């Protein structure tokens, strides 16, 4: 029933120094407490852009379009504006490197209808996939909000999601960005143009995942507006400089 | 059958520049080629000590003794040495601690003929569990050598053990040291006792596991002779020396 939530404007201060508009959701599992800096914007849905690679390897997985993370998916030859698209793949690499052809073709194979169910299965964002089945997280009807990626991202932590334990766990092991002695992060980052409203020319980059710790789980979820095209950079670095800010991560 | 080894006497000098004495065995899975500074010692067997909470953690799963990663092994109250023995832990924490209290309960409720059956199975070291069902691995006869321990390693990592496939993602899961852009650690620490003339006992630190690289695994194991210094710490600076030297990973 009722959540805890805790609204906290002066991260604010992380996106304005980075000439920058934003919100960081939290999301305290031991504590069931949420806390954002914007909870207007924590509710304002985007397109997933590249987070959607996580649902999308999980149906990819579930249905067999991928037997496991060491599967290779040959570069088709075609030269992309990504060098690093232009190899070889496997699932790790895939998600490591946002490898968009490879993810486009698991789209293909899935194929609307059960991309559609799966999405509806998995609660997940507007459930939308209105425009072409290779691209419609990045320029079509899908729709999700920093608060809707924790709701999916706790079903996957969890294994609740309505795909095999195999799937989640591998899109897990996939999502892997960072380990030390003190965390874990698993997260994936997206980047795609503002479609949900007229805000034209502007890109919304995203940073979703979790910090497991040894006795809890925090899941995170932001979203700001890119001062440039493509890249991360400072995503990372405004998430993290919260997570410091708010004890979670050591400095 | 044959296994190709090349014998680097210069990394000694990582060993003897912390006033210490010890092997690192690399394994180069692409290319099937083997690299180490003592080929001896890379062939001495030696008590597993906390290195056996991968088969011990495999079994336990398999068995179903331990449910998944995030079931919590409520502390018995009894106060230990260790601080981080004394709270509650779940498979994740128990491995990332070695809190052994945890393991000596797992192979009690595994037992003898179903702990020997599996080592045996898992063609692990010398498969003798002389001693007490929930110490052998500390005091007991079990022995492993460096080179076994990489056989071992490869077997998990290709989810080739005679247990289930969801048993090995946990235990690997489990492992995850270190991970960051570059690479991934998934390894294991234990220090064992040794038996001197004298009367009382040396101690013989290890650290074995395996990096994960975008397109090859390296596996490792390292055992050294544990100094009246740091402890724990240099094992894995002595192992990263050497894999900064051999351009494995990055400086
Ligand atoms: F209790």
């Amino acid at each position: 029933v009722a959540k805890e939530w805790q609204e906290n404007k002066s991260w604010n201060a992380h996106f304005t120094e980075h000439k920058s508009q934003g919100v960081v959701v939290l999301w305290n599992e031991n504590k069931q407490q949420g806390f954002t800096n914007n909870l207007k914007r924590a509710n304002q849905a985007f397109l997933p852009a590249s987070t959607f690679k996580i649902p999308n390897s999980l149906i990819a997985l579930d249905l067999g379009v991928v037997k496991d993370e060491h599967q290779v998916f040959k570069w088709d030859g075609q030269t992309r504006d990504i060098a690093t698209w232009n190899r070889d793949h496997n699932l790790i690499t895939a998600m490591k490197y946002s490898v968009v052809p490879v993810y486009q073709e698991f789209a293909r194979q899935i194929g609307e209808a059960r991309m559609s169910k799966m999405l509806h299965a998995f609660d997940y964002g507007n459930e939308d996939i209105s425009g072409n089945v290779d691209s419609f997280w990045l320029d079509g009807g899908i729709r999700i909000s920093a608060t809707e990626q924790i709701s999916f991202l706790r079903k996957l932590y969890h294994n609740k999601l309505h795909v095999s334990e195999r799937s989640q766990r591998i899109v897990k092991q996939a999502m892997l960005t960072e380990a030390n002695g003190d965390y874990i992060i698993r997260a994936k980052t997206g980047t795609g143009s503002l479609s949900d409203a007229k805000g034209g020319k502007a890109k919304i980059g995203w940073w979703v995942g979790w910090v497991e710790l040894d006795d809890n789980v925090w899941f995170f979820a932001m979203n700001m507006d890119m001062p440039t095209s493509d890249g991360l950079g400072l995503r990372q670095a405004i998430t993290k400089e919260v997570l410091k800010q708010e004890k979670i991560i050591p400095f």
